[PDB]
């Protein structure tokens, strides 16, 4: 030899920047590319000199020995020091290296000894003619370069002026990290999954040099793509520690938490009340300890910038290495013929990936790879070899489906495909549960990504629809991630998943059922409008408008027949309740996951969302069910374009497929996050087996956010991918960027299918999804989770009709937060408590009373009761039973004794004539009803009363009410906040609302 090369690797560093020196090559945002001591490894270096392949053991930062040198297949596992563990070469070399955690199979070292277009591809290339030894070359730094640069020797070393006082050079300088730092954030390289950071004396590595190499030697920095996304994955985790940690603390568990969200809807709320004045804090600060707030505010913001700015810099250090295939780069030794390595092989593409989507701009980073590079998503593709395999990326592309039609042969496509990939691909039957849970684990890393491209394919449908024009279901099923057929065809095999297509009959059969649902609701709509017109012309007495509803009923009644079998031939699965109905394509399934995904699904739309378990039921169906329910959603709505009916019946005929696509997308999701909670001690049990020595590589702490496939996740994300302004603000707040979180506060005010599934347990599923940034994922649980709740509460207060009435119950909520001048105020409910108090406070129903230049509307505000929440599932349980009492209450003043007041039951007449007077989320209307007879030799007053039982079917299912008691003014304008009440005794009938009766 003539040179002698050491082994650094590129890692996460503390500051220790040689990037002003050194052209990085992939340029780290949240932590310098410095160079550090190597994470126990192997190392594998080729030479083109010679075409051999080297291997290396690194413990401890440096080579523990050699163990192969060959040029030729041998054994999988090598268990020798070879010889001289050096790196040692002559300087005409060009090589290429590659770190690896595992031992590489012996065919992966034929992988890369006989194929260059492999070895150029995946191993990263020095060139040593290009190295000086007095400047350094490509990878490779001179002595004083590593002593300046090498950040475990540089980062607590005293270094030293011209005057022998300590010099600060700039990673030391550190900014005056406060007090209010989490106390592991005052330690530096925090990713101690298990400590491996250490100071450190370059005369440890000069030990490694041989001395005749002293003069010659270099350091080479080897790539290590994957040590350093685990260096990023567990500082991700531990920031999340930091957050969970802190938001867990103070006096209670989640009391800092509480304290914090509380603070920040306070300071939201004077922010917006005082950009009211120049187009009234007294009232907030008169309830709540500003100085205190505020300071507490001014300590943790820095905090939560510091993590969240941190936290992002991590995401685009990681998806630089999810765009330049840098990653799959590197993860290509994986080997699925040793069913150890394969385990492996999950466990270490998971710890990379792990949350790896933890933001909008990472799941794009991860999606426009993928969407490059398809093939990936298949297990362990970059592997195979890769590209010996992309002349079968050109039988991918025949696989490439020539639209849904490709369905009705899904299980010939599967063994066709499996003819090709058969011991070129891991099969992934017959594994242990734990290692199929692994694999499926590993998928689901990239798996937000995938949410995020069904997310953007249903933006083009839903798109479509907007515009009213009928999507080519081929067009759409290829602009899919061509993951998906790679799943689904996995699914094929694993679940027993048939697809079958629809025939003409069947297509023809729910065409015809399709035109007479839509011509009866075309009907009911005529029908609503005509008694509309009756009751305001002959009014609720009048006979013929009892026609019309015998009509109405009539038409309902079919339609209650219909739309079951309109939801079953919509749903995944072949069990309408039953010649059948059908488009575009249905699962057949062994009669026990079918029986259990119909059951599933019957009570998920049916409301019990619990006891909805899918125990044996897996992600593969899953995921089956969610493109059986894309295919049949555009069948359907391209059906209704074939009608081509009224556009105003479009959109509550759209709104109500969806909510039934909806629910059977919540099923994939909760099939999902069933298959991931049930294989997650399984999982557990894997990586605390067989997971790599190198990390405690634990379940992410995202993962119960993350590792579910999404589909409900990514369709209401997509359904909602313009309204940015709930992920704008949420996150802001997890950012703790306070102009941020202004602008986005400012420019807003300028459920069994989607909530009951995607709301969970909050010490799980809040401070663990505080992490999570960027306006799509934030903006999922902004909508539907207790943080989320507040946001809605936002949505409603400081607005100018709010500020315009009495804030009673929300002062007494206020002046009962944390954040009361006396304690002895203070009621400490914990965070969910608070937000299911405060969100029935706000979601009170909040009436409303306007007049116009002989006529007044009263109106009853319903906060969050969308009309979508309303409505019924094709067949199913409306979300809220929204059930409004009627009462009118009587009263007679007297100069001697005590004045009288009596209620009377006038419910019937309500449902009989309310209204909508907008879809969401904010009214319902009630007529101007008549006042009763007045008294002999008195005056008689009135109040009317609505004890609006709002009710949700909560996450048990279960009848939920809550009995508010609404009391308002009829003749004066007014705004009338609620507050339970006792009753006067026995009640009223209750009377339930289907909006399907209400005009709109």
């Amino acid at each position: 030899a003539k040179v002698q090369l050491l082994p650094l690797r590129y890692g996460l560093t503390e500051g220790v920047d040689p990037s002003a020196e050194l052209a990085m090559p992939f340029a780290l945002k949240s932590r310098p590319l410095g160079l550090r001591l190597v994470r126990n490894g192997y190392l594998y270096v080729i030479d083109g000199g010679t075409g051999k392949l080297h291997e290396y053991r690194i413990d401890k930062g440096a080579i523990d020995k050699l163990l192969w040198q060959d040029a030729e297949v041998r054994a999988d596992v090598r268990s020798r020091a070879v010889g001289e563990p050096q790196l040692v070469f002559p300087r005409t070399s060009v090589l290429y290296v590659a770190y690896s955690e595992l031992q590489w199979t012996a065919r992966k070292c034929m992988q890369v000894l006989a194929s260059p277009k492999d070895r150029e591809h995946f191993m990263q290339a020095v060139d040593l003619r290009r190295a000086d030894p007095q400047q350094g070359g490509p990878h490779l730094l001179t002595r004083r370069q590593a002593e300046t640069w090498l950040a475990e020797v540089v980062q607590n070393k005293v270094h030293r002026d011209e005057q022998g006082q300590q010099r600060f050079p700039p990673h030391q300088q550190r900014p005056a990290s406060p007090p209010a730092a989490h106390p592991d954030e005052r330690r530096d390289y925090v990713w101690e999954d298990p400590p491996l950071f250490r100071d450190t004396q370059l005369g440890e590595l000069t030990a490694q040099v041989l001395p005749q190499y002293e003069h010659d030697a270099l350091f080479l920095a080897l790539r290590d793509d994957i040590g350093v996304m685990r260096d990023l994955a567990a500082y991700q985790d531990e920031v999340v520690g930091w957050l969970e940690e802190w938001l867990q603390g103070g006096a209670q568990a989640g009391a800092n938490e509480r304290d914090y969200v509380i603070a920040c809807y306070i300071e939201s709320l004077t922010q917006i009340r005082a950009a009211e004045l120049p187009k009234g804090q007294r009232g907030i600060d008169d309830l709540i300890d500003r100085p205190a707030m505020d300071s507490f505010l001014a300590a943790n913001r820095p905090n939560l910038a510091r993590w969240n700015a941190l936290l992002e810099q991590i995401s685009a250090d990681r998806t630089q290495m999810l765009t330049e295939q840098r990653f799959h780069r590197a993860a290509w030794y994986y080997d699925f013929q040793q069913a150890e390595q394969l385990g492996l092989a999950f466990a270490t593409q998971y710890a990379c990936l792990k949350d790896i989507c933890r933001s909008d701009e990472a799941s794009e980073a991860v999606l426009a790879f993928l969407e490059e590079n398809p093939q990936y998503d298949r297990p362990l593709f970059q592997t195979l070899p890769l590209n010996t395999q992309a002349e079968l990326i050109a039988q991918y592309a025949q696989l490439g489906p020539p639209g849904h039609l490709w369905l009705s042969k899904l299980k010939e496509w599967a063994q066709q495909r499996d003819s090709l990939e058969l011991g070129k691909l891991p099969a992934l039957d017959g594994l242990p549960e734990a290692t199929r849970a692994l694999a499926d684990s590993a998928q689901a890393t990239l798996n937000p990504a995938l949410t995020l491209g069904i997310s953007r394919t249903m933006e083009g449908f839903f798109k479509s629809v907007g515009q009213q024009q009928a999507p080519d279901l081929d067009a759409l099923f290829r602009k899919l991630p061509k993951a998906l057929p790679g799943r689904l065809l996995d699914a094929a095999v694993r679940e027993g998943v048939t697809f079958t297509i629809a025939s003409e009959a069947e297509k023809a059969i729910l065409q015809a059922d399709l035109k007479e649902v839509l011509e009866q609701r075309a009907e009911l709509r005529r029908l609503v409008r005509q008694r509309k017109q009756v009751k305001s012309q002959a009014g609720h007495k009048s006979t013929d408008a009892r026609a019309l509803l015998a009509d109405i009923q009539r038409v309902r009644l079919q339609l209650n027949a219909l739309e079951p079998r309109l939801a079953a031939a919509l749903s995944p699965i072949a069990e309408l309740p039953d010649t059948p109905g059908r488009a575009g394509i249905t699962l057949i399934l062994p009669s026990a996951q079918l029986q259990e995904v119909a059951s599933g699904i019957r009570n998920l739309r049916n409301g019990y969302s619990s006891a909805a378990a899918f125990n044996k039921v897996g992600d593969g169906i899953g995921l089956a069910v969610f493109v059986a329910q894309f295919v049949n959603m555009v069948q359907v709505w391209r059906g209704v374009i074939a009608t081509s009916p009224d556009k105003r019946e479009l959109m509550p005929l759209a709104g109500s497929i969806f909510t039934t696509i909806s629910a059977g997308v919540a099923a994939a999701q909760a099939i999902a996050d069933t298959a991931l909670q049930a294989r997650s001690v399984q999982l557990a049990q894997g990586l605390q087996n067989h997971a790599v020595e190198v990390a405690h590589v634990q379940m992410g702490k995202l993962h119960l956010r993350l590792g579910f496939v999404g589909y409900a996740a990514g369709f209401f994300a997509a359904a909602v991918a313009t309204q940015t302004h709930y992920g704008e603000w949420l996150g802001a707040i997890r950012s703790g960027n306070a102009q941020a979180q202004q602008g986005a506060a400012l420019a807003m005010v300028g459920g069994y299918a989607l909530k009951g599934v995607l709301r969970a347990a909050t010490p799980a599923a809040e401070r663990t999804a505080w992490a999570l940034a960027g306006t799509r994922l934030s903006s999922i649980f902004a909508r539907f989770n207790i943080a989320g709740a507040i946001f809605t509460a936002l949505e409603l207060v400081g607005t100018y009709w709010y500020n315009r009435s009495n804030t009673t119950p929300h002062d007494d909520w206020l002046l009962s937060t944390p954040w009361s001048r006396d304690i002895g105020g203070r009621l400490n409910q914990s965070l969910e408590i608070y937000q299911q108090r405060l969100l029935g406070i706000v979601q009170t129903p909040r009436g409303e009373v306007k007049h116009a230049s002989a006529t007044a509307e009263i109106s009853l505000a319903l906060p969050g009761i969308s009309l979508g929440a309303l409505q019924q599932t094709l067949a199913g349980r409306p979300e809220v039973r929204l059930s409004l009492a009627a009462y009118r209450i009587r009263s007679v003043k007297y100069e001697r004794g005590s004045p009288m007041v009596r209620w009377f039951p006038v419910t019937e007449v309500v449902g009989d004539s309310l209204q909508v007077a907008s879809a969401e989320p904010l009214v319902l209307l009630v007529p101007r009803l008549a006042p009763l007879e007045g008294v002999t030799g008195g005056s008689v007053t009135e109040d009317l009363l609505l004890a609006v039982q709002i009710e949700r079917l909560n996450p048990q299912g279960q009848y939920h009410a809550d009995r508010h008691m609404v009391r308002l003014s009829p003749h004066s304008e007014g705004d009338y906040p609620a507050s339970p009440q006792r009753i006067q005794g026995q009640e009223a009938s209750w009377m339930l609302i289907d909006p399907r009766l209400l005009p709109d």
